[PDB]
C-alpha cells in the first residue's frame, strides 16, 4: 500500500523528531548529553531492547517481522509509561512522544489486520525496569530515545512491503 507506507514513514519520522526533542531537553536541563556513557548501566539495570531480528534487508520474514514490530513498539510504550514522566518539565515533551508511538503502533496492527496476520509473543526479555530515582529516570529517558531512533531506522525496511 502506498498510502500506508506515506502514513507510515510521516509516523515514524514524527517519532523520531520527538525522541531527539526529548534527548535535546533532557541534555539541556540534566546536562545528559551523551548516550553512550549511559549504555554499560543500562544494561546494569536489565532494560529490554526490542528485537527486529526477522526484519533484515534480504531474508525479511513478513509475519514474524510485524509481530517483532508489534511486541516491540509495545515495549517501548512500557519502558516510556515506567518512566513516569521523568519529570514535571519533561513531562509534555514524553507525552508527545507516547502518543507518537501509539499512533504508528495503531497503523502497524490495522495492517496486520489487513493481511490477516496475528501477532506471535516474542522471547522473554525479562523484568521491566522500575527506574527507581531521579537519576534513573532521566538516564532511562536518554537511554530509551536514543534506542527507540536506531529500531525505527531498522522499521523502514518493512514498510514497503506491506502493498
Amino acid at each position: 500500500s502506498q498510502s500506508f507506507l506515506l502514513k507510515s514513514l510521516e509516523q515514524v519520522r514524527k517519532i523520531q523528531g520527538d525522541g531527539a526533542a526529548l534527548q535535546e531537553k533532557l541534555c539541556a536541563t540534566y546536562k545528559l548529553c551523551h548516550p553512550e556513557e549511559l549504555v554499560l548501566l543500562g544494561h546494569s539495570l536489565g532494560i529490554p531492547w526490542a528485537p527486529l531480528s526477522s526484519c533484515p534487508s534480504q531474508a525479511l520474514q513478513l509475519a514474524g517481522c510485524l509481530s517483532q514490530l508489534h511486541s516491540g513498539l509495545f515495549l517501548y510504550q512500557g519502558l516510556l509509561q515506567a518512566l513516569e514522566g521523568i519529570s514535571p518539565e519533561l513531562g509534555p515533551t514524553l507525552d508527545t512522544l507516547q502518543l507518537d508511538v501509539a499512533d504508528f503502533a495503531t497503523t502497524i496492527w490495522q495492517q496486520m489486520e489487513e493481511l490477516g496476520m496475528a501477532p506471535a509473543l516474542q522471547p522473554t526479555q525479562g523484568a521491566m525496569p522500575a527506574f527507581a530515582s531521579a537519576f534513573q529516570r532521566r538516564a532511562g529517558g536518554v537511554l530509551v530515545a536514543s534506542h527507540l531512533q536506531s529500531f525505527l531506522e531498522v522499521s523502514y525496511r518493512v514498510l514497503r512491503h506491506l502493498g
